[PDB]
């Protein structure tokens, strides 16, 4: 059992959040978070460690369940959704994406690619460089949870994998590649990412207290100007 028993066949993108809230135990790390998604934009999410930007999006591929809100994909209740089919519309790029304890090629193909096809998405992820000098290329076992495999490591076999996937909602924590071609929603770390995104989103203490594009929101003088005069982070 599951909450949802809904399969969306074909989805644009369009990423919905509402009143979004939650916590670990007493304290709360999001708190009526609102955040409206066109299917194809680039929304970049900065804030200062710790105010909720990680959680948030692990919300969104249901990792954590949130405590007041919604997420909507394409206006669909994501809960109402098979995990399956929620999924199967997410391409995830970190240094935290599950990996399973198989090789180089089944963890990028599972979810059919030929082995051509894998080794030309590991070069354009600047992937195929580590992949090369693995004992068995491709086909070497890269551990439990991709253990072999260094955080950078596995970011770019994650972005391998998006550049497979094709799916209409990348989450990034933080190319122009899949950025641009689907919906993506940024953890942003670099300052060329939000001089061009389509919006941001400033976080601070789980709450959202600025939005808009970077010109207009570094003349306000205010979060995101401290944050982006900092280097976000
Ligand atoms: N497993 C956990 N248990 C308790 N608190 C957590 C856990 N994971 C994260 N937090 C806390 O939640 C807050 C939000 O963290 P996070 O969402 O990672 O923010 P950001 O990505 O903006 O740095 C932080 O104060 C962090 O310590």
């Amino acid at each position: 059992k599951e909450t949802g028993s809904k399969e969306l066949a074909k989805v644009d993108g369009n990423v919905t959040i509402k009143d979004l809230s939650f916590a670990f135990g007493e304290h709360k790390v999001l708190s009526g978070v609102s955040v409206d998604i066109k299917a194809g934009q680039t929304v970049a999410f900065v804030g200062k460690s710790g105010s909720g930007k990680t959680t948030l999006t692990s919300i969104i591929s249901r990792f954590y369940t949130q405590h007041e809100g919604e997420i909507l994909l394409d206006g669909v209740d994501t809960r109402e959704l098979t995990l399956e089919n929620l999924r199967s519309h997410l391409s995830i790029v970190s240094q935290n994406v599950h990996l399973f304890d198989d090789t180089v090629y089944n963890n990028i193909a599972f979810g059919e690619v030929s082995e051509e096809e894998v080794i030309d998405a590991l070069k354009r992820a600047n992937a195929y460089e580590f992949v090369q000098e693995l004992s068995d290329g491709i086909n070497t076992n890269i551990g439990n949870n991709g253990s072999k495999l260094s955080g950078g490591q596995r970011q770019r076999i994650s972005i391998a994998r998006a550049l497979l996937k094709n799916a209409p909602v990348l989450i990034f924590d933080e190319l122009e590649s899949l950025t641009k071609s689907c919906t993506t929603i940024v953890i942003a770390h670099r300052l060329s990412t939000v001089e061009n995104a389509d919006k941001i989103v400033v976080m601070d203490g789980g709450r959202v207290v600025e939005s808009g594009k970077h010109q207009e929101l570094l003349e306000q003088g205010g979060l995101y100007t401290r944050l982006y005069q900092s280097g976000l982070q």
